[PDB]
């Protein structure tokens, strides 16, 4: 049974031996990353023939978000479990995509209102849920030692979702609307 | 008029005579349950010919979430209003579904990335919004006496959404993807 | 490059010279408004031939939410930047729509469960995300001087989304379901 009932009184296990209240900032941080991961799954389910080129990288992001969650669930002083997430390669990978998608779409200097195609709009939702998760991670960092590589990656990831959302509109030739 | 303007300065009425700031943990708790309820409505709107068997129980969950919200909005010491939510029957009902859906889908021991069909992905989003609401309920419980039956049910409900999401993928023969 | 990396350590610039941690209540408040704005974009992407009459006003709301975010990002004592958002005209505009949509749909005295068509369900999600943003704005207001016009408008806006959701169901002749 996936239901153990052990969480019925409001406490839960993290990685290692510690238990925490479910509203503890650590649990909120990796919980928000799980919410983001689920939204990325939902976004991927909206891919169509015009936007197939985005499918594989969204799946890759889901794998990465699991790695980020793992590290957020791991206390820095846990002897039996180490941080596994290293920002450099995944973050450079995001930056290459951001560069490519920024270059290819029509240039703007004005704010774009988030929207357009259903997929582009979902990528803007991903952008903002990523940023909400990021706020939670910073709340955790102010109380506990974290793997700061996760913060670097999560920061860059919301720029990826912005750039990808504009690219998704481009792929269907849907214009972005500007803030008046 | 549904707009009374009484909330324009940031305070609002709960059940009974009390008013609270809108960011009070009580208001946040039943507000998050309302957000979950709206997401469940959205998820139900995605039902298709393959997944019709899930429609009625999602509606039932919406009725239950209203009952949970009511109790969260009710102070334990309110003389004129009592708790109405009793966990036993609805929670056993969820567990029977969890058992049936766990049994029928392909077995895994590895983490599944949340996604697949649009409905399954939406059920994973429901899973994570349920868990966010749960965190809020625990925040409330640490400051005020609550109907702990709501916490039991909300805990079990996110396991229901996990099991139902895998079942929704099964109903369309969409494989779950595993964490590498 | 849209990625400056300046946020990689958890601090960010608001309007004017101040930097704040990303979990600061000010950043959370306008961050939640950005999340709402993205959800409004997503909702607009669901418009169909039955519901085209709702498209333009959703776009207008997105423009207004940018104005609200701007003011939330602006300290009251910032000498170089002023509040731009004035509630009266946009709020009266919302109230006229609320009146018109309340009048036209079938009357109820009982709670409606949030759902129905995909668009109506998305408008209920908008309703609840608006209310979450509102809670964040009240958290900010309790610590800092804000443009209270934003709070007035955001309060009224969740009533707009309720009324519009019922109207979206009406436009497709989808009944609302009542709480038993
Ligand atoms: C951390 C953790 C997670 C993390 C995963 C890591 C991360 N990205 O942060 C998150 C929060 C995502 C997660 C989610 C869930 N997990 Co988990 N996870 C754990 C935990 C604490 C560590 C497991 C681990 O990494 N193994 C070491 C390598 C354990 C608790 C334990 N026993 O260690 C559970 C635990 C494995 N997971 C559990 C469950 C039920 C879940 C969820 C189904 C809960 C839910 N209803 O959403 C989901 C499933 C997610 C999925 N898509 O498969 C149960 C499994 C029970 C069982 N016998 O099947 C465990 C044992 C916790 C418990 N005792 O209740 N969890
Ligand atoms: C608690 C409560 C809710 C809860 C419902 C209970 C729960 N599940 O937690 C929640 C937060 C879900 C809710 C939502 C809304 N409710 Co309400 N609800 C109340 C409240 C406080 C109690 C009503 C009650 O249960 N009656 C006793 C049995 C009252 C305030 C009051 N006057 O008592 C309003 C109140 C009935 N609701 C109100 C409104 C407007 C709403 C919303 C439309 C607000 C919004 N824009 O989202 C939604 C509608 C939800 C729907 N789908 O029908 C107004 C109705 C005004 C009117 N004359 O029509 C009231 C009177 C509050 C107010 N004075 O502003 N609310
Ligand atoms: C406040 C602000 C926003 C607000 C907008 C105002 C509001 N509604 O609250 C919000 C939070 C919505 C926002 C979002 C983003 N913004 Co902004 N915004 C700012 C800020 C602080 C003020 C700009 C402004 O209003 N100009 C004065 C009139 C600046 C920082 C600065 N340099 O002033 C950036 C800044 C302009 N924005 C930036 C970025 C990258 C973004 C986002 C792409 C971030 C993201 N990944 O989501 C999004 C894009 C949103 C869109 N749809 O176009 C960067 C632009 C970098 C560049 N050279 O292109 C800036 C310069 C911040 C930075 N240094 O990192 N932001
Ligand atoms: N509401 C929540 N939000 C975020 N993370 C959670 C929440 N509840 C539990 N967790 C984390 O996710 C893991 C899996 O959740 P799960 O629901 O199985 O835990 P539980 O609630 O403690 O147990 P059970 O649900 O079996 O009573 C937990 O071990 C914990 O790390
Ligand atoms: N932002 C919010 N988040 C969660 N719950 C809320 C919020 N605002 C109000 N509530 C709760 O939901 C009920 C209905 O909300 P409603 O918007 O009608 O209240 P209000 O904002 O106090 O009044 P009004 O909107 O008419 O000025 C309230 O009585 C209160 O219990
Ligand atoms: N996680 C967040 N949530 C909400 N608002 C944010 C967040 N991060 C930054 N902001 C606000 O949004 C604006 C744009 O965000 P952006 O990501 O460009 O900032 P940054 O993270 O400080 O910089 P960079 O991402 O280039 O390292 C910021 O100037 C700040 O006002
Ligand atoms: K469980
Ligand atoms: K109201
Ligand atoms: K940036
Ligand atoms: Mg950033
Ligand atoms: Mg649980
Ligand atoms: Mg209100």
């Amino acid at each position: 049974k996936i239901y153990t009932k052990n969480g019925d009184k409001g406490q839960t296990r993290i990685i290692g031996k510690q238990i925490l209240y479910k509203n503890d900032p650590r649990v909120a941080a990796y919980g928000e990353v799980d919410e983001l991961n689920s939204w990325v799954g939902y976004t991927k389910s909206l891919i169509n023939s015009h936007t197939q080129v985005l499918s594989n990288e969204l799946e890759e992001i889901q794998q990465l978000l699991f790695d980020c969650g793992h590290d957020l669930a791991t206390p820095a002083d846990d002897e039996r479990h180490s941080f596994k997430f290293k920002q450099e390669q995944p973050t450079v990978w995001l930056e290459e995509k951001i560069d490519n998608y920024t270059q290819v779409v029509p240039a703007v200097k004005k704010f774009i209102l988030p929207g357009g195609t259903q997929l582009a709009s979902a990528l803007h939702v991903a952008r903002t849920i990523t940023r909400r998760a990021e706020r939670q991670i910073v709340q955790l960092m102010r109380e506990e030692q974290i793997n700061q590589d996760v913060l670097i990656f999560i920061n860059r990831l919301s720029d990826y979702f912005f750039a990808a959302a504009r690219y998704a509109n481009y792929l269907e030739q849907q214009p972005d609307m500007l803030y008046r």
